[PDB]
């Protein structure tokens, strides 16, 4: 199975090299932190954590990158490229893109919230990437509680782990189109989702047009309280009708989920520890190991 310090011998500085690339990119643009954490999530939820999400589309293959949930919202690809460049120079053909992405998400959590943990490694890189699979496997923000739980259960994660991992929305942004469903033509008198603060809704409407699509270059911070700190304020917001996504608000529509939200909002240390543990578990979903797959030399294309 995956082991912490898989590269102890084959590439002693692998993890430091990645961290330095992530740190440099984060200083340039703090948005790479949520970008990379989300990217690792999207890796792990399609064919497991095998770097499939990193592959560029080609003439004969439309890759995950071009899926609805991924294009153009995914970001941080250049950081992975930069990290891979450094690692290949230091230890040729040794460190997988899948491991680099897992390392980078951990480094991002540390930079954005001082949340740190050790990452089991030894993942191998897959050779398949399909927009169709990402389209089907990535959860929708329109999902209700039951749908979110079921989605995550199919990926080995418990309902509580789903609530914990949703706390990643304590940083980063969402395109208007991901929540305009709550702002316009909702089944209500105002046309607005009643579970969203009317005052928050008013301001969101002034920022996001009803005709927004995933390509409309307008985004809004997921956490209105501390938009750039990976803390537990996401939960505080969710309890106050300030959760931004339908799937965020979903977390207070069922007893057990609501209790978890309450617990996380009350105790940063407790949530942060659970988040670290859940990230580690997520990063082991359907991984390729041993001689399975390959060590991809260029994270954007399968080896030839
Ligand atoms: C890459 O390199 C790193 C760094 O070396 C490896 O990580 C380290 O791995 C070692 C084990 O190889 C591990 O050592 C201790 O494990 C537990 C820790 O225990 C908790 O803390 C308390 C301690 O009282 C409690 O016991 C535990 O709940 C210890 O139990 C264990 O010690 C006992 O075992 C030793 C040796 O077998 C004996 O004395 C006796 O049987 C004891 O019962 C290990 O102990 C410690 O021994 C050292 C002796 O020199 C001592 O100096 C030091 O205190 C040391 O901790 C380290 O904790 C761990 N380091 C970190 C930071 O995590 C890594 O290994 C992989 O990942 C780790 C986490 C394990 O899962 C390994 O199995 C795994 O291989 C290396 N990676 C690879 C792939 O090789
Ligand atoms: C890591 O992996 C990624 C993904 O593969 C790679 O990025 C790709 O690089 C290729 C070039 O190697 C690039 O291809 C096109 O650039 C232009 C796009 O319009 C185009 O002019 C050019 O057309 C040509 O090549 C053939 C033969 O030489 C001829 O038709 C022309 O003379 C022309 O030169 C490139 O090609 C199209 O060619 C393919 C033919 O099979 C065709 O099937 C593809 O559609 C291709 O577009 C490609 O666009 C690019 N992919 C993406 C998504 O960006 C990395 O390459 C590096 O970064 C790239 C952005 C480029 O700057 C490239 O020069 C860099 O080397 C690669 N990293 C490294 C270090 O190799
Ligand atoms: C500090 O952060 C900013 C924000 O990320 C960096 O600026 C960006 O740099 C990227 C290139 O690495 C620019 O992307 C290109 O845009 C071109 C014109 O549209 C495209 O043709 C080209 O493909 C790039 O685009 C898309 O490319 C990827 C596909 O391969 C996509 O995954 C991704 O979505 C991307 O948009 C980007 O436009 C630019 N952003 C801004 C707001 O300027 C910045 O990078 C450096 O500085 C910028 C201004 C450029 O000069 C880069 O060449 C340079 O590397 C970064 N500082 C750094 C890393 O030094
Ligand atoms: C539980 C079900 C989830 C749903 C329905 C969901 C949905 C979404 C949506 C729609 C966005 C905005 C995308 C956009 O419009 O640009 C988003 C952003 C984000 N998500 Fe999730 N997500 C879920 C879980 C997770 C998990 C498990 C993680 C990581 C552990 C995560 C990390 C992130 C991050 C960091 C952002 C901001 C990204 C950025 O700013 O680049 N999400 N999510
Ligand atoms: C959350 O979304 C689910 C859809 O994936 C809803 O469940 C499904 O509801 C459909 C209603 O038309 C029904 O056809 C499906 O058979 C059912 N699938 C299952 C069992 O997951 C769910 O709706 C509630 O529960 C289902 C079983 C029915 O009783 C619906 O009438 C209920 O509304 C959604 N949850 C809520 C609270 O709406
Ligand atoms: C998407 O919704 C936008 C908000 O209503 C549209 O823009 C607005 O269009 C009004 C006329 O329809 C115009 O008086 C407003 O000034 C304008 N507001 C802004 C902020 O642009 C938009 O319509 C398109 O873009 C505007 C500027 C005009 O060129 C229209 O003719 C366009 O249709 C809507 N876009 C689409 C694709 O329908
Ligand atoms: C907030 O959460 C932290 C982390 O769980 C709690 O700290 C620990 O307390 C529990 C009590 O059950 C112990 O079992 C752990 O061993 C402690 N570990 C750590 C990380 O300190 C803390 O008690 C919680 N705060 C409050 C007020 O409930
Ligand atoms: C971050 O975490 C460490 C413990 O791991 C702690 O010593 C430090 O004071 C914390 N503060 C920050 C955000 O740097
Ligand atoms: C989940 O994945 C699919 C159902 O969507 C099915 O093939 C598999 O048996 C399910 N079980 C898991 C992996 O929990
Ligand atoms: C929490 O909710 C689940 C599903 O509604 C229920 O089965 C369970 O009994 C509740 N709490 C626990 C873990 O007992
Ligand atoms: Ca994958
Ligand atoms: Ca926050």
């Amino acid at each position: 199975d995956l082991q912490i310090g898989f590269y102890n011998t084959s590439c002693p500085t692998a993890e430091s090299l990645v961290q330095q690339a992530v740190a440099a990119a984060f200083a340039n643009n703090s948005g790479i932190a949520p970008g990379l954490i989300r990217m690792h999530f999207h890796d792990c939820f399609v064919r497991g954590c095998d770097a499939s999400v990193l592959l560029d589309s080609t003439a004969n293959n439309t890759a995950e990158k071009d899926a609805i949930p991924n294009n153009p919202s995914l970001r941080g690809f250049e950081v992975i490229t930069a990290a891979k460049s450094a690692v290949e120079a230091a230890c040729p053909q040794t460190v997988s893109c899948a491991d680099i992405l897992a390392f980078a998400a951990r480094d991002s959590a540390n930079l954005a919230g001082n949340i740190t943990y050790q990452v089991p490694s030894g993942r191998r890189d897959g050779t398949v990437s399909l927009a169709s699979e990402a389209n089907a496997q990535i959860p929708s923000p329109l999902f209700n509680a039951t749908q979110l739980i079921n989605s995550f259960a199919n990926k080995t994660l418990t309902a509580d782990e789903m609530v914990t991992l949703s706390g990643a929305h304590s940083i980063g942004v969402a395109h208007c189109s991901s929540f305009t469903n709550r702002l316009y033509n909702f089944n209500s008198g105002s046309g607005i989702d009643p579970t969203l603060s009317p005052s928050y809704a008013a301001l969101l409407r002034n920022t996001c047009p009803a005709n927004s699509t995933r390509f409309t270059p307008i985004t809004v911070s997921l956490d209105i309280i501390t938009p750039s700190v990976l803390d537990n304020m996401y939960y505080t917001g969710v309890q106050l009708t300030l959760g931004l996504l339908t799937s965020d608000q979903a977390l207070v529509t069922e007893a057990n989920l609501s209790a978890a939200v309450k617990a996380n909002a009350m105790n940063l240390t407790a949530w942060a520890s659970k988040f670290a543990q859940a990230m580690v578990k997520m990063g082991q979903i359907e991984v390729l190991t041993g001689t399975q797959g390959e060590i991809r030399t260029n994270c954007s294309v399968v080896n030839s």
